[PDB]
């Protein structure tokens, strides 16, 4: 309730509209985090966007998606405190720096893993980047949360639409580099992005990942969004097996 009944460990990073901490519940030890928000600046209806948006993730509970805990007011002032679960695994980023540091590709069982668990975080989101995705203790994966839209779809570049299927088309680009280290179109111009995206070619993820994983990552980055699997068809593929779910 209290920004006092907390003692903060450290800065894990400083992203958009604030910070990012790790904390410590004085009460009984928990680990948690909290991102910092300066209520500062806004509106009186602005605030009211503010607290629609903290009690609808206050809703969600789901083991693949960051739990919400509590939110706290300052008054010595103007910080809104989010508490939130800590992922202490870290994000996809650092895996994937670590694999091309190591020269070492990720194991394709992890992959699984990763597409399991979030096509259900997105099934429980509908009723994307690796630095927003986060891995527990187990590395189960929880989804979280000026620059290269390395993952903007073909279709909201084209200002067509947005649906359930460009989340599956984002999908597919972090899955893609998860196996290859490197996004499925690059390039250094957004514009060059743009036409790379619109012709919808790139380079098949290395050979040690199995044709089947190569198909199923392809047909998420089909140009045409109904050519893309839904996350029922996602679920329905024989790679994705029990031990591919989150375990507590
Ligand atoms: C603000 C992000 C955040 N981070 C975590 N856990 C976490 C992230 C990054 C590392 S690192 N780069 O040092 O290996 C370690 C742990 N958990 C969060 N829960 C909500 N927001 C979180
Ligand atoms: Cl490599
Ligand atoms: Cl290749
Ligand atoms: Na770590």
């Amino acid at each position: 309730s209290r920004a006092e009944d907390y003692e903060v460990l450290y800065t894990i990073g400083t992203g958009s509209y604030g910070r990012c901490q790790k904390i410590r519940r004085k009460s009984d030890g928990k680990i948690l985090v909290w991102k910092e928000l300066d209520y500062g600046s806004m509106t009186e209806a602005e605030k009211q966007m503010l607290v629609s948006e903290v009690n609808l993730l206050r809703e969600l509970k789901h083991p693949n998606i960051v739990r919400y805990y509590d939110r706290i007011i300052d008054r010595t002032n103007t910080t809104l405190y989010i508490v939130m679960e800590y992922c202490e695994g870290g994000d996809l980023a650092s895996v994937i720096t670590k694999g091309t540091k190591e020269r070492q590709y990720l194991d394709e069982e992890f992959v699984l893993r990763v597409m399991t668990q979030l096509t259900l975080a997105l099934k429980e989101c509908h009723r994307l980047k690796p630095a927003n995705v986060f891995l527990d203790g187990k590395q189960n994966v929880k989804l979280g949360d000026v620059g290269t839209p390395y993952y903007m779809s073909p279709e909201q570049m084209n200002r067509m639409s947005y649906n359930e299927k460009s989340d599956i088309w984002s999908l597919g680009c972090l899955l893609y580099e998860l196996c290859a280290l490197m996004p499925p179109f690059t390039a250094f111009s957004q514009k060059e992005l743009a036409g790379k995206i619109r012709e919808g070619k790139f380079r098949r993820i290395p050979y040690r990942y199995s044709d089947e994983l190569n198909e199923i990552i392809t047909r998420m980055l089909n140009l045409k969004d109904y050519h893309r699997p839904s996350v029922e068809e996602i679920l329905e593929n024989p790679l994705i097996l029990e031990h591919h779910h989150h375990h507590h």
